[PDB]
């Protein structure tokens, strides 16, 4: 799947803010845009050990920023479900999406 992180105008939004993949499936966000972002995955209270590594290993460091240099990253979750991702700069202003695996 891919998922575009903002636009040329300045918007602070994925595109698409929902995807469904299949497991195993990368996402592949990338920049579109100048203004830096970044996703990280919300880890549940509740999610076991296993789906927690799974989500810190598909989130960016809260220090990293996709850039015209870095302009992608990639994301793998294995475990069926639904999860919810945000951007760290822009978290407040609602800058969040969800990934369905299944
Ligand atoms: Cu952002």
């Amino acid at each position: 799947a891919k998922v575009e992180v903002g636009d040329e105008v300045g918007n602070f939004k994925f595109y698409p803010d929902s995807i469904t993949v299949s497991a195993g499936e990368a996402v592949e966000f990338t920049l579109v845009g100048e203004t830096p972002h970044n996703i990280v995955f919300d880890i549940p209270a509740g999610a076991p050990g296993t789906v927690a590594s799974e989500l810190k290993a598909a989130s960016m460091d809260e220090n990293d920023l996709l850039s015209e240099d870095e302009p992608s990253f990639k994301a793998k979750v294995s475990t069926p479900g639904t999860y919810t991702f945000y951007c760290t700069p822009h978290k407040s202003a609602n800058m969040k999406g969800t990934l369905t695996v299944k």
